[PDB]
This record gives structure tokens, C-alpha cells and sequence, in this order.
């Protein structure tokens, strides 16, 4: 029935392969939560789906068409269920259309994920389930899609969505944004805020024969000294995509907004509370792009792959920029060996963002690097990444692609991290 995941057992519906979303959201008054959606999802399937069956916590479905055309469905908990005329098979497609309104729920996880709504801001903060508050999708990240979304909302707000920015219309006080988010990324990495805000673009980086656009966000109200650094976004993509190979998107930038909460790598736009506006931070959230969004998870137990691999970005960041990276691996260490250890498949969900996935999984890549060396650990990071573009990453498939990429030595090397209830030693040159 399920997608299955291990930690989230209910999510998604197995077999189904959302290709597409073309949403229409309007949001009357940013800022509290009730809004309006018209969703067309364009749909395939990897066995013979009867029904399409997708997650959706709040809202109420109106109406519902397959194809341009009237259909039997039902909203049943936190589900809805559609009826199809005939069996979607693999390689068709179809287009499934609902009409909804309401207001979104918020799903041990750091935050209550899902349509966040302070200070005259409404925006998405979704990870890891909360998508399916304010749409209908099959919200889990073994089913990345690409999103075009039409924005409405009162004249004297704005609006931001992950993806290019084209148009603007307007019409009796609302205004319409249209965003094209074209390489696929999970439902939780749809950047999607409106409120009081401006777009502030930036020149083009350059990356080889890839032209990366810039742009950021700036709400209204931040605090004295909320900036992106000039020059620093350009830097960043360089030393990024030279680890683990062309960025995936047509854009980067950040929304920074005045809200205090943690950073999140929505596509593109990375959402950007002005309190977790560091640095390092700015860092992580790019290294996400690859992580996490272009290699998107099988499994929510396995968040180490996205969590542990940022967070190591930041160590190749920081020897970058001329600072000593055993010596961060130390201190990653240090921060460890006085708090309980685990090993990398989560098993609850409270582990899922816990100090293990951050921490146990950048020193794994540690150990593994310094098995290998730098050559072989860079040629493995653009690997891994072409590997698992279009395929969701699993902890066995990487040690998989470890033996047969780097040998068994080193998939014993990363084994070890892997596995195993007690932290190992600090790895050292
Ligand atoms: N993904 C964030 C953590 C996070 C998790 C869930 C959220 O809803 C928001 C943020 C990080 O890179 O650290
Ligand atoms: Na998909
Ligand atoms: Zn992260």
C-alpha cells in the first residue's frame, strides 16, 4: 500500500511515480493559515496502480478529475483516494487534477513540520512529512518531482517558490508569481513563502561551461547585519562543485527570513531564518543541493546520507578557505564521545536528525577518506553522486558502491561507522 518507510510506515503510495506538480496556491491573508489550492500532478507508475493514492493533513478536496475528466475519489484520514477508470500501467502516464481548501496541519523531530504561519510570513518548512499540509502529494523522498507553481496572494504581499521566476500578474489587489522548478527534488525541498518580500538578483556564477543563476530573498524586518556576503555564494559553488560535480539546478540564493528556525535546503532557495544565517550554515544548505535533493533518500532512516555528507561539506569548506580539517574532525569527535552513539540506519524518529546523523556520518566519510585519499575519496563523491542521480540512495546501496568503486578495504573502512552500537576512535591520518 505504503511507500513503506521504515520510520514513517503510512506515507506515499507504493509504485507511484509523480513526475509533476503544476499547483496553483492561493493564499488570502499571509501570515495565518488557511489558503486554496488547484493541483494537476502528472503521474506514472513502476507496477499496475488501480487507485492513485496521495497524503494530504488538513485541507479538504472540493473536486477531482482524471484526464480532464470527472472521477470517483474519496478523502479518508490523512489520504486521498482516486478511483481510476482503468489500471495506470508503467510507461503512461495520466493527469490528476484536485481542487482543495482549508487549512494545513503541522505534522522527537526538531520542528513541527508543514505550512508555517508568524509575523505575516506563510511559508513551507516541511521536512521530513509536512508537504501534504498545504498539498497533495505522495510526500515522500523516494518520489522526487518537478514543480511549476503559480503564487496568489494580496497585492501587497509577495511570494517566492523554488524555481525560475517569470511572471507576475495582477488583477483586483492579488498578484500571481509564476516559479519553474525544473530539475526534480522531494516535496519537502519546495521552497514556498509568501509575505512581505523582495527579490534581489545577483550576477550569473560561472562553473566551466555551467551558468548558475543568483538571486535571494530578503523578507521585511530582519535584523541589522542579515546579509549574504559578496562574492562568498560564487565561492562555495566552485569549491562545492569540484567535490561532487556540476550543481544541479539552474539557480541558488537564500530567503532570509526574520523568523527564528532552523535552515532548510528548499530547491534553489534555500529557506533561511535570519537566527541560522552563519556561514557555515549558507555552506550546508548548498551542500544539500546535491545531498539530500539531486540524491534524495530511499529511506528516512538513512538521513545520515543527506545530514552526514552536508555537514562533511562543511570540513572540505572550511581546509578550502585554508583552515585544518583533522582538527574539525576532532572537534566533531570530541562533541560525540560524552553523548550516546548509534549506528547510521535510524531505527525511530527521534534519531533521525539526532547528533549521530550529522556527526557519526560526516566522521564515517572521514574514515573513508582517509582510507582512500583525496583523489579516489573526490573521484568516489562525483560517482556517488551520478550513481544515484534519478535513483533514491540507500546506507547498503553507498556500501555497495564503496566495494565495488574503492574496494573492500574500504567498504570495511566505512563498515565500521556504519554498523556497531559504540563510537570507534577518532579517525587519523
Ligand atoms: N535539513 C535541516 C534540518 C531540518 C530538518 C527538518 C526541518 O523541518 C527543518 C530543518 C538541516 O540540514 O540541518
Ligand atoms: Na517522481
Ligand atoms: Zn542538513
Amino acid at each position: 500500500q505504503s511507500v513503506g518507510d521504515s520510520i514513517f510506515p503510512s506515507l506515499g503510495q507504493r509504485g507511484l511515480d509523480v513526475q509533476h506538480y503544476d499547483l496553483h496556491l492561493t493564499v488570502p491573508r499571509p501570515g495565518e493559515p488557511h489558503l486554496s489550492g488547484d493541483v494537476t500532478l502528472t503521474v506514472g507508475a513502476r507496477e499496475p496502480l488501480s487507485r492513485i493514492v496521495l497524503d494530504l493533513l488538513g485541507p479538504r478536496v472540493s473536486a477531482a478529475q482524471w484526464n480532464g475528466q470527472r472521477v470517483r475519489w474519496v478523502q479518508t484520514a490523512q489520504k486521498v483516494e482516486v478511483t481510476l477508470p482503468r489500471p495506470l500501467r508503467p510507461g503512461e502516464t495520466g493527469r490528476l487534477r484536485l481542487i482543495y481548501a482549508g487549512t494545513p496541519e503541522l505534522s522527537g523531530l526538531p520542528i513541527r513540520p508543514g505550512w508555517q504561519n508568524e509575523a505575516g510570513l506563510s511559508y513551507s518548512l516541511s521536512e521530513p512529512h509536512g508537504t501534504r499540509g498545504f498539498l497533495p502529494c505522495n510526500d515522500h523522498p523516494s518520489d522526487p518531482a518537478t514543480f511549476t507553481v503559480r503564487v496568489t496572494v494580496p497585492a501587497s504581499a509577495s511570494a517566492a517558490a523554488s524555481g525560475l521566476f517569470t511572471t507576475q500578474t495582477e488583477r483586483n489587489g492579488l498578484k500571481t508569481l509564476t516559479f519553474t522548478q525544473r530539475v526534480p527534488v522531494p516535496t519537502y525541498a519546495l521552497g514556498l513563502i509568501v509575505g512581505p518580500l523582495e527579490r534581489r538578483t545577483a550576477p550569473d556564477v560561472q562553473l566551466g561551461t555551467q551558468t548558475v543563476h543568483r538571486r535571494d530573498i530578503y523578507a521585511a524586518g530582519l535584523p541589522a547585519g542579515t546579509t549574504v556576503p559578496e562574492g562568498e555564494t560564487a565561492r562555495m559553488l566552485r569549491v562545492l562543485s569540484d567535490w561532487f560535480g556540476p550543481y544541479p539546478d539552474e539557480v541558488y540564493g537564500v530567503a532570509l527570513l526574520p523568523v527564528r528556525q532552523l535552515a532548510l535546503e528548499t530547491a534553489g532557495l534555500t529557506t533561511m531564518p535570519a537566527t541560522s544565517n552563519r556561514e557555515r550554515v549558507r555552506l550546508h544548505a548548498l551542500a544539500h543541493q546535491w545531498f539530500g535533493d539531486q540524491v534524495t533518500l530511499a529511506d528516512w532512516a538513512d538521513t545520515w546520507l543527506s545530514e552526514g555528507f552536508a555537514t562533511y561539506a562543511e570540513l572540505l569548506w572550511a581546509e578550502s578557505q585554508g583552515e585544518d580539517g583533522q582538527a574539525m574532525a576532532a572537534d566533531w569527535y570530541a562533541r560525540l564521545s560524552v553523548l550516546p552513539s548509534r549506528p547510521l540506519r535510524a531505527t525511530r524518529e527521534e534519531e533521525i536528525f539526532d547528533a549521530s546523523a550529522y556527526f557519526r556520518g560526516a566522521l564515517a566519510l572521514h574514515a573513508l577518506r582517509l582510507k582512500v585519499g583525496d583523489a579516489a575519496f573526490g573521484q568516489f563523491l562525483h560517482s556517488y553522486v551520478k550513481t544515484f542521480t534519478g535513483r533514491p540512495v540507500s546506507t547498503t546501496a553507498l556500501l555497495t558502491l564503496v566495494k565495488t568503486q574503492l574496494g573492500a578495504e574500504a567498504e570495511q573502512t566505512l563498515r565500521v561507522w556504519v554498523e556497531g552500537r559504540t563510537l570507534p576512535p577518532l579517525p587519523e591520518p
